[PDB]
């Protein structure tokens, strides 16, 4: 029983009615949907580099949707009403950054830069200010403060530990929900946290192993995304 279906997941029920399976496809889609194709076995890797880093991540204290890895497509998670924003958190000038303010790719900043999108296909996920988000009372004062000290918090986490492996965290997107029927519920870390939603450099080479792999149509776009996984030790025997 699907629940949900986007671009690169399905959301299956379980007898569990808070509880629901994230289940990864091999679809992958670039520029609004100009672009698609199947690229099999993207979403097993996916999977397993998702579900590593969100136990990385809960290994900190970070609180996420993730319960259990189920098997290669699969893991069971919180069932949780998303908020509709996207987090893009950026390292270096990459994408539509750089293509907006005509700075050149791998740019470092002296500090990460966020940047929120409202998350609707449509519109093509317009960006949006912080009191747009306010306003329109997708979150508090205090979450969105909340929003921004988890998020780079999670790019320290992340940076370092691809950093040890000899990847440079370059941009990556979030996404956050609360539990359901809690006003109070705390930001839980949802969606996926893979080469899908990370751009992601080797350092010695600047090879890009992430998505811009297809986005940019350079070919092994498998072999970029088995290398994080490997690199990261995150599928399992
Ligand atoms: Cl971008
Ligand atoms: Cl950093």
């Amino acid at each position: 029983e699907k629940i949900y279906e986007g671009k690169a997941k399905i959301i299956f029920a379980t007898l569990n009615p808070l509880e629901v399976i994230q289940h990864f496809k091999d679809e992958i889609t670039a520029f609004n949907n100009k672009k698609a194709a199947i690229i099999h076995e993207k979403g097993i890797l996916n999977n397993y580099i998702s579900s590593f880093l969100m136990k990385k991540l809960i290994d900190k204290g970070i609180k996420t949707h993730f319960i259990s890895l189920l098997n290669q497509r699969e893991q069971l998670v919180k069932k949780i009403t998303i908020i509709p924003i996207e987090v893009v958190i950026r390292n270096l000038a990459a994408g539509n950054f750089s293509k907006r303010f005509q700075i050149a790719d791998g740019t470092p900043f002296k500090s990460p830069i966020i940047e929120f999108y409202y998350k609707n296909d449509e519109l093509s996920d317009p960006m949006v200010s912080e009191g747009h988000i306010l306003s329109f009372q997708w979150l508090t004062n205090q979450e969105l403060e909340k929003i921004k000290i988890l998020s780079l918090k999670i790019n320290n986490i992340l940076s370092e530990l691809f950093f040890n492996v000899g990847i440079k965290l370059v941009d990556f997107k979030l996404e956050f929900g609360k539990l359901h029927n809690d006003e109070q519920s705390d930001l839980f870390l949802a969606d996926e946290i893979s080469p899908d939603t990370c751009r992601l450099w080797d350092i010695s080479t600047n090879k890009r192993l992430d998505k811009d792999r297809y986005r940019l149509n350079l070919g092994n776009v498998i072999e970029g995304y088995r290398e994080v996984a490997h690199k990261l030790n995150a599928i399992p025997n």
